[PDB]
């Protein structure tokens, strides 16, 4: 059996049934070199900022290719309430992490998370993805249900 990688996202993440935060951080790590497989699934930024693929779902999941290309960042926002799991395949973000403080919000903790690494992302969970390194930043998010609705935040 040599895997492709839709043919590991169904052999992995296709039998889940309301899955954790780290149900999730485990099935993305069971991934053979994601990176490679990942390619060429990755796209340049066409509404957003980064580059965003959405390339599977269910009624369980959806999974995501993001690329932050340097000094590049998303808003700031909270799954709706599907929560999110994402592994940088190649690069390294800030993750920052945001407190809830009426119709804006402030910055309350803040991270980086390297290549092989994730992040997880609770319910209700506000935060940003940043790329302060001088090269591109690619990521597998998974979002538990597939999102909805974010809600984006004007910051402190
Ligand atoms: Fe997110």
């Amino acid at each position: 059996s040599h895997m492709e990688l839709y043919e590991c996202i169904q052999d992995i993440f296709g039998g889940l049934k309301n899955p954790s935060v780290k149900d999730l951080a485990t099935s993305l790590k069971q991934i053979p070199n994601a990176a490679k497989l990942s390619q060429p699934y990755i796209k340049e930024p066409d509404q957003y900022a980064y580059g965003r693929n959405a390339i599977y779902r269910n009624n369980e999941l959806e999974i995501i290719v993001i690329n932050i290309p340097p000094n590049k960042e998303t808003t700031v926002h909270d799954h709706g309430q599907s929560i999110g799991c994402a592994m940088v395949l190649e690069g390294k973000l800030l993750n920052s992490i945001y407190r809830s403080t009426g119709e804006h919000a402030e910055l309350s903790n803040s991270y980086f998370v390297h290549e092989g690494e994730c992040l997880i992302s609770t319910k209700g969970l506000i935060h940003k993805m940043s790329n302060p390194t001088s090269e591109r930043m690619v990521s597998l998010h998974v979002y538990s249900p597939p999102l909805e609705d974010m809600t984006v935040f004007e910051e402190q």
